[PDB]
């Protein structure tokens, strides 16, 4: 399970990033 | 294949992580 | 090789993400 567990751990960074890019929108516009 | 596969998410998200660090810099300093 | 170094780089941008969640709540305090 060494390649499924980072393959993991990228789609959960890949979720946060998205999650931070709209903590950044709502400061610039809210 | 799979590691190909992780390689480019990787680059991609890096890619996406730097436009996000640029815009809260460019709001911070603005 | 290209494993280890994948999975050296997945845990260093854990932390880089970290440190955004950081700074927008500064700018939230801001
Ligand atoms: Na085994
Ligand atoms: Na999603
Ligand atoms: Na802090």
């Amino acid at each position: 399970g060494e390649l499924a567990a980072l393959k993991q751990e990228l789609a959960a960074l890949k979720w946060e990033l998205a999650a931070l890019k709209e903590e950044l929108a709502a400061l610039k516009y809210g």
